[PDB]
DNA sequence: GCGAGCG
DNA sequence: CGCTCGCAACGCACG
DNA sequence: CGTGCG
């Protein structure tokens, strides 16, 4: 019952416990072996190209999703020769040797370690100080769901990006909301990219004020879709495209076209369904890397909000007080 | 899930 | 030699 | 101290 060895594109990867249940609800389809089988099916394809050279955090469940959840940002000092690491710097100044996705064996090793979900930073190593991706995180609040997420993405955010001359790429998160990624030239730092995300989010909110909120404070959000602008800060990740999530049916964060997203149901994309869905279908994100976009149009939105008196917004807990950050508390008591 | 180190 | 146990994220601002 | 928030 000893370990076995997988051959992943020339690299030998150790593999154990194929029949350990990770997702109790799926029967024969919820074992660690089924997870590794999924990742072998996607790890050599667009998942890899989307993750290439990014530092990632691991969300591991060595005892399955009902056991303890272990987030992990550091790779152990002692690790297999084929693994590559990269130094990322947190807002405090502390650092971490994070996994760098360079090869499908990186993804397979992560899955052998119990990783259900990979969580990339928005940078490419070794240029870890300049995001190449601006990321929009759409979060339905209680009383809203995926339908609101997809409606706002398709009917407010998409036409707005069109107006601004920008191209965005959507995916299901695998939870109840939506992610939209914009590829940018790595010319700006985390502060500038987060401000550009704030101005984009504020414009979406102005155009759909009954449906959309940017309030960090839960009290002021209402039954609206929250655009989580702090996900563009340093030391903030997104679940990767094609990652499985810790939901009971093992949903997958699924890249879609705008046309597909209009009618999507995230429960259709599972570690059990996704490989068959990918076959006979063109990659909707095939072109994400063909244009490295400028942040200019969004930075002009920033300047125009400044003209109307709107500046920076609060950061999350555990961040140092940032330059220009307003009081990190809910307002007007 | 792994590995240092203890009985 | 066989086993247990520690360990595997980020850690401040505000009243 | 409790509470903020992914
Ligand atoms: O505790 C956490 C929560 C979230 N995150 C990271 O922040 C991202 C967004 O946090 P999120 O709660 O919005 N989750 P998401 O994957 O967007 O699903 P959903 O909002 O239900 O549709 C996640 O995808 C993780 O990468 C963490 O790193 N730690
Ligand atoms: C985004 As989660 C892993 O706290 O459901
Ligand atoms: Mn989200
Ligand atoms: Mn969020």
């Amino acid at each position: 019952s000893a370990a076995t060895e997988l051959d992943v594109d020339g690299v030998k990867v150790r593999f154990t416990n194929p029949d350990k249940v990770y997702f109790p609800k799926l029967g024969k389809n919820g074992t660690k072996g089924k997870l590794v089988e999924y990742y072998l099916s996607v790890a050599s394809g667009p998942m890899l190209a989307l993750l290439r050279d990014r530092p990632v955090h691991l969300q591991r469940f060595p005892d399955g999703i009902e056991g303890e959840e272990i987030y992990q940002k550091r790779v152990p000092q002692k690790h297999p020769d084929y693994l590559e690491t990269c130094v990322v710097t947190f807002p405090s100044g502390r650092t971490a040797d994070a996994l760098k996705i360079t090869h499908p064996s990186s993804i397979i090793w992560a899955a052998q370690m119990g990783t259900v979900t990979l969580h990339p930073w928005q940078v490419r190593c070794p240029d870890t100080e300049h995001p190449d991706e601006l990321r929009v995180d759409l979060d339905p609040q209680p009383g809203t769901g995926f339908k609101e997420a997809r409606t706002v993405a398709c009917d407010v955010l998409k036409p707005l990006l069109d107006e601004l001359g920008l191209v965005g790429y959507p995916k299901t998160s695998g939870g109840r909301g939506v992610h939209v990624f914009l590829r940018i030239k790595p010319q700006w730092d985390f502060i500038e990219v987060r401000r550009a995300g704030i101005a984009l989010a504020r414009e979406v909110e102005r155009r759909a004020p009954d449906a959309v909120t940017t309030s960090w404070w839960k009290e002021e959000r209402g039954e609206r879709l929250f655009i989580d602008y702090n996900q563009n800060a340093r030391d903030r990740t997104f679940a990767s495209a094609y990652s499985v999530r810790k939901t009971p049916i093992a949903t997958v964060s699924m890249p879609l076209s705008w046309d597909e997203l209009r009618n999507a149901d995230p429960d259709d994309y599972t570690m059990n369904t996704v490989p068959d869905l990918l076959a006979g279908r063109d990659d909707p994100w095939a072109d994400i890397d063909s244009v490295q976009q400028s942040l200019g149009p969004l930075l002009d939105l920033v300047a125009a909000d400044e003209e109307r008196g709107l500046g920076d917004l609060p950061y999350p807990p555990n961040y140092p007080k940032m330059p220009g950050e307003p009081p990190r508390v809910q307002p007007s008591k």
